[PDB]
C-alpha cells in the first residue's frame, strides 16, 4: 500500500534526486569549502533521526505520531510571549526529542544543530537562512549551500548567482520565500524582510535553555 499522505510522487523525488546529483557532479570545492560540505552532509544525515509522514518512502502509520509534533508546533508558532528564534528552537527540540516531524520540523532541527556548532570558535558557520518553496522548507548556510533534510540531500550554490542551481534542482517548485535567518553579523530577520530584534536579544536564552547540554545538537568530529 503506498503511502497515502504522500506530498510527492517516487517520480517527483527521483527527478530531484537526479538534478542534485548533476549538480554536485560539476562542482569542485576548495578545502574550506570541502570542510563545511562534510559538516553539511553530517548534519542532513544526523536529521535522519526524525521521521516525516509525507514522502513516498515513509510509513503512513507515522502520520498520528507526527501529528502530535504538529500539534506542538502550531500551538507554539501562534504563542505571543516566544520569539520567532524561540520557537524554531523549540520546535527542533520537541522533533528530535519525539523522532518525528515533516519538512518544517527537520528543517528547523538543522537550523538548530548548525546554530549550535556556530557557537564553537572558528566555525565555518556565518548565516543560517530558512526558507520555503511554498510549503516546503529548506536551509541555506552561508549564502554558499541548500540543505534539504527532509529528502536528505544538499548542493552547493555558485557565487553571486545561487538561483542557478536552485532555479534547476528546484524548477517547478515555485518562488523560494523567505522564513527566518540570522547574518554574520548576529542580525536575526522574519519575513517583505524585517528585523527581530526579539530574536536578537533571546539569542543568549536561546542557546542555553534548548540547545546546550543536549546530545541532539553537538558534534564532536569537528
Ligand atoms: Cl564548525
Ligand atoms: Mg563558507
Amino acid at each position: 500500500k503506498p503511502n497515502q499522505y504522500a506530498a510527492l510522487t517516487h517520480s517527483q523525488v527521483q527527478e530531484v534526486k537526479a538534478k542534485v546529483r548533476t549538480v554536485n557532479d560539476k562542482f569542485h570545492l576548495n578545502a574550506e569549502e570541502k570542510k563545511l560540505w562534510e559538516l553539511i552532509l553530517l548534519g542532513n544525515q544526523l536529521a535522519q533521526n526524525i521521521s516525516s509522514c509525507d514522502l513516498p518512502t515513509d510509513n503512513e502509520d507515522d502520520a498520528s505520531l507526527v501529528k502530535l509534533t504538529q500539534i506542538f508546533a502550531d500551538e507554539t508558532l501562534e504563542r505571543t510571549d516566544l520569539t520567532w528564534l524561540n520557537k524554531i528552537l523549540k520546535i527542533a527540540l520537541y522533533s528530535r526529542g519525539s523522532g518525528f516531524g515533516n519538512c518544517q520540523e527537520k528543517a528547523f532541527f538543522v537550523f538548530a544543530l548548525l546554530l549550535h556548532q556556530a557557537q564553537k570558535p572558528e566555525s565555518l558557520i556565518h548565516s543560517l537562512r530558512l526558507a520555503t518553496f511554498n510549503n516546503h522548507f529548506i536551509l541555506i548556510v552561508n549564502e554558499q549551500f541548500l540543505m534539504d533534510p527532509w529528502l536528505n540531500l544538499a548542493f552547493p550554490l555558485s557565487k553571486g548567482n545561487q538561483q542557478l542551481e536552485i532555479g534547476y534542482v528546484f524548477e517547478r517548485f515555485g518562488r523560494l520565500v523567505n522564513y527566518f535567518s540570522i547574518n554574520q553579523e548576529g542580525q536575526c530577520f522574519t519575513h517583505t524582510i524585517e528585523r527581530d530584534p526579539s530574536s536578537e536579544k533571546d539569542m543568549a536564552n536561546c542557546i542555553h535553555s534548548l540547545l546546550d547540554h543536549r546530545d541532539y545538537f553537538d558534534l564532536s568530529i569537528v
